């Protein structure tokens, strides 16, 4: 039993957290490389993320808007 995935996002959707894309990613390359990693780097408005990727780009990302979840917290980031 566990939250639901839009209590999820408003619990680690976080300045700082590490992220890939995740199951709803509809967005080609954006995360800038294969299996990129980016940093969220603000709060959530109307259900979109702000992320800056490795890579370099920055752009927002839905976790709650739409209804749907387009990241997910990366590999070895455990908060």
């Amino acid at each position: 039993g566990r939250e639901n995935l839009y209590f999820q996002g408003l619990k680690y959707m976080v300045p700082g957290a590490r992220v890939t894309r995740g199951l709803d990613w509809k967005w080609r390359d954006q995360d800038g490389s294969p299996q990129g990693e980016g940093t969220v780097t603000g709060e959530l408005h109307n259900g979109w993320i702000d992320v800056t990727w490795d890579a370099g780009g920055s752009n927002s990302y839905r976790m709650g808007a739409e209804g749907k979840f387009d990241l997910k917290l990366a590999p070895g980031y455990d908060p």
